[PDB]
């Protein structure tokens, strides 16, 4: 592996930026905490910057290709990712080959602009079994991990699929009175995202 994790001082403005974004994007969900647990705040334990030259060159290369297909604009956004695979991803990069067939927008890798949404997916689809130790989707004890990722969206198709629709690079899923409540984002190519910050945390009891 080429990956090294550099720990950030809570003193650091880089930490405080990611901390602020994570806490501020939390929302009350429709499921009543069923999937991700009940909370309005996290206990931010550790923020590490992920450094891999090969993984970075994979990303910046793809980003250039998208820009030339999208009027010299990458449409780069910083978004959250949640999944069982976080420990794999920080070493090997995103891999679409492990994408899940069932999922509102087909076999892609899902992202959120709301940390609380991405949280729901950490122990699997709709929380799965919950935490390995207590089998509790609302565990306040077991430490969790999200990624705060640099994601190249390109020309994003809006919608309420194996790949992107033609002439598009992503899908922006959108709120729907009989569908989504917040925005999802989906890529169909692992090189269109970089896992930049690894966040270790727990959800807090009100
Ligand atoms: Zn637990």
């Amino acid at each position: 592996s080429g990956t090294i994790l550099i720990d950030l001082s809570p003193d650091d403005k880089e930490f405080q930026s990611v901390e602020e974004e994570m806490q501020s994007t939390v929302r009350e969900h429709r499921d009543g905490g069923h999937a991700g647990g009940i909370f309005n705040r996290y206990n931010i334990l550790k923020i590490q910057k992920v450094c891999n030259k090969k993984l970075w060159e994979r990303y910046t290369h793809r980003r250039k290709e998208v820009s030339e297909e999208n009027h010299n604009h990458a449409n780069e956004r910083m978004l959250f990712h949640g999944s069982p695979f976080v420990n794999a991803i920080i070493h090997k990069g995103f891999d679409e080959r492990h994408a899940y067939i069932g999922g509102m927008f087909g076999a892609g890798i899902y992202f959120a602009e709301n940390s609380s949404k991405s949280n729901q997916y950490v122990y699997g689809i709709g929380g799965g079994t919950g935490c390995p130790v207590h089998k509790d989707r609302s565990c306040y004890i077991c430490h969790r991990q999200l990624l705060f990722c640099r994601v190249t969206l390109g020309k994003s198709f809006l919608q309420f699929m194996a790949h992107s629709p033609p002439g598009h690079h992503s899908v922006t899923g959108r709120p729907s009175v009989n569908g989504l409540a917040l925005a999802e984002y989906v890529i169909y190519r692992g090189e269109q995202a970089y896992p930049e910050y690894l966040i270790t945390y727990q959800i807090m009891r009100p």
